[PDB]
RNA sequence: GGGAUUUAGCUCAGUUGGGAGAGCGCCAGACUGAAGAUCUGGAGGUCCUGUGUUCGAUCCACAGAAUCCCCAC
RNA sequence: GGGAUUUAGCUCAGUUGGGAGAGCGCCAGACUGAAGAUCUGGAGGUCCUGUGUUCGAUCCACAGAAUCCCCAC
């Protein structure tokens, strides 16, 4: 007769996966580009530095793509709860986009743990990797078959039974070449930590030391997690 | 798949509560007063009204005091999914407010849900309204002897019941007893009509259940 | 880094469900009667109430057909603990099975909480109870179409896509009428408790007294849960 | 649906610890011996051996002592399913004891999943064979003051330590450094060829993890 | 609604920033015919956790955890 | 591995089975110029929960819950 799932908690490593809900709907049509607008992709890239930066809890770095942002932790607030971070993290999300985004009406971000092996970290990043390729094949693939004449739902269901490469051979023959499109929408924003070497005054010694500083950076040139050049690029990541 | 609590569930009637997280200390860095503020005040409602009408999820009515609302579903949202409704109707809260309130840094709220049988219901809300009154008293007596610091203000305030801290109150200019009711007992959104009530009566003294029908 | 789902609760009134796990291949070729065997059918009535019994936990009653085992709860031990019920109970029904059948090779109930409104339960019932009807005509459909030749993946495949009334038809047709066959079969049994008045002598007042003892009864000709007769019947149980 | 911690999950790897419900108490009824009991021992550990050999689940290895067992799983069987795994094998061990005491009357086994990481698992059955010795030193000491009832015996034990269990328990002709290692640290069952240890090392003093390999 | 506590096995100090101590207790030693007591030496540290600031954090900032307590009930 | 505790707001009694008490405290009353103290009356009960046994359960049987504690760590 209480609070029953407050005690339902997780064990690091996890990651947590927020997604706009209804984002499709919410945020038009207030004048982003389609299929594209990097206005959008660079707030959410802002506001999953926002969020490593300043809400107190600390994620080892963050992948985004379209609406979502996936951020990988080894040590967990709220003991591990998976209500309380879930709720918190969604809600800090959801006020952040809405204030880079200078939004007048509401919007929410939905949010799940998802609990894996240390060596399996590098295997869901890879997952999610494919899944923002599908997703940058489709949203380029829907955006020439609504505008030559296909219905939203026509459309809608046309491009969920082809695969990736059949909906990009046809962009293809249309005139649309997706090789020559920003490394950010095909594979997505790394947003994570890395180190930079300093030089302080130690009024004891008299001299100059050095230190380290870790810094938020955004890369927007990221590699294909699943090769020979991404595996040590994740693994230097995950450290 | 790996998502070991995405599928985990909750059934009807049940009470989400969300409370936010350290508003205290971060609406005060922004000028608003403690321990209550009018327009925070008008902030929560408007934002629980605005969730109960535009999130789509369908509360049945809302009731808010500080900085937590509860919110009471007889039908279930997102197939019951605890995972999806604690983080959606958290961040559409985040998000409302944060709008209501024009704020120019993010905030969050948490959120719970409470799996109560439909008898409790009244008996959950009724307990809820408790909280709020010993709140109102407490935080008012707390936040008064600090004009004084913090383990100073609770230590002057050690064991000294209720009617003591009201005549304590009363001798700095702190009047507990005209101060409005939305700070003593809290304010309820209901609804198509939608309604928020200012003045609202003390829940165990049937209200509820004719309101829940 | 702990026993995590050790604080899982659930509130009543809940439904325990075991079922027992790949019963066709565990407790075969022990001799049972195809489709149907009445010694079968006691063993899993009989389990039913000796749980009710001297289990120490408290079902209200239980509802039983095939290899499957409903009990209602209104009171739950360990706190309401999922962990600790499912496994408890589903080993206390694995343990007895294996007394009442003799066996000589160990088996297996799985068990799950259903968690439901007071209103709902009588709805539960009748859910579980048109599985037993479909259990009932797919039991004597595969025994015909697997006697006539019909290989065993086929004759399953074959009526996990035919409707109940369907395989009714069917069978009606090769001569074998279903109206005929026993209750039990058709809808199961109720394992619930009665009412019964007796009389004992108060030493005091030198006269006789009427009290009341609950006893364990099982049902073996139930009505169809959802239906005029059905309605009071379920009713009267839940009280 | 209403099932709603039916798709509750865990991941690899995992240890399943059962342990008997009530079993000194019903065991006891029985004719068996405490605080120990060889024919329970060995029985415990052939439905260990009988579980790894034909449950289907493939667990690597079990540590069992007292009346309790542990598995340990590196590949999940049922999809990871919490309460699923939870059931089904203490609905196996269940069984498979009846059947090989030949019981006449049902018994129970608990069973609870320990989220651990792979770091952890030696951690685990250390702490494991910790709780073996104390139980081992404390119901001795416990169940043989008994023969004189519970609170006396209990009142009797208050605050002597273990070495003080050791010289009690000796004056009354029970030695306890010469009882069965199996008694002291338990029993292990491991794996294709099956084994039982009845002669284990103490864990935390390299042998864990080059079982697990 | 709030406060306090968290440091050696145990009970507790640490100048709000320059690499953390005491007392019981344990180990050894001598005092010597031997203990027991007392002196000496020794061992014991996730300064509750994470992330920041700083040349440098037990100490400051942000966010958490656990225990006790006031109010309330 | 074990023990103990659970009963009025609070601290605690109840003959191992015939419808549960005391003390603080609260309410009222008088003692009277008034309190404060003391006498009187009164109010307060999920006898921790569920199921059994019994004509009858705070009490016995079976199975649980919460808190404290020993052992261990
Ligand atoms: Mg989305
Ligand atoms: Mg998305
Ligand atoms: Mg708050
Ligand atoms: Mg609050
Ligand atoms: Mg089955
Ligand atoms: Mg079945
Ligand atoms: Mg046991
Ligand atoms: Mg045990």
């Amino acid at each position: 007769t209480r609070e029953i799932y407050a005690e339902m908690r997780c064990i690091p490593p996890v990651v947590l996966r927020a997604d706009g809900r209804n984002f499709k709907n919410t945020l038009s049509g207030l004048g982003f580009e389609k299929p594209y607008d990097k206005t959008f992709a660079r707030a959410m890239a802002d506001t999953a530095e926002l969020f490593i930066k300043k809400s107190g809890l600390s994620p080892l770095f963050a992948y985004t793509f379209s609406d979502e942002i996936s951020f990988l932790f080894t040590d967990l607030p709220f003991d591990g709860r998976v209500e309380k971070i879930d709720s918190v993290v969604a809600s800090f999300l959801g006020s952040a986009l809405t204030i880079k985004l200078r939004l007048e009406e509401p919007i929410a971000f939905d949010s799940r743990l998802v609990a894996l092996q240390k060596e399996e970290i590098p295997e869901y990043f890879h997952r999610r990797q494919l899944e923002a390729w599908r997703n940058f094949v489709a949203s380029w693939g829907y955006y020439a078959l609504r505008n030559e004449g296909m219905g939203r739902n026509e459309a809608a269901k046309y491009l969920k039974r082809k695969k990736e490469s059949e909906i990009h051979e046809m962009l293809f023959e249309r005139g649309i070449n997706l090789a020559t499109l920003p490394s950010w929408q095909r594979r997505g924003v790394i947003i994570s930590k890395e180190a930079r070497e300093i030089q302080g005054f130690n009024p004891v010694s008299g001299k100059e030391e050095k230190s380290l500083r870790r810094k938020i950076t955004q890369n927007w040139e990221i590699p294909k997690f699943k090769s020979e050049k991404g595996i040590p690029f994740l693994e230097k990541l995950i450290n």
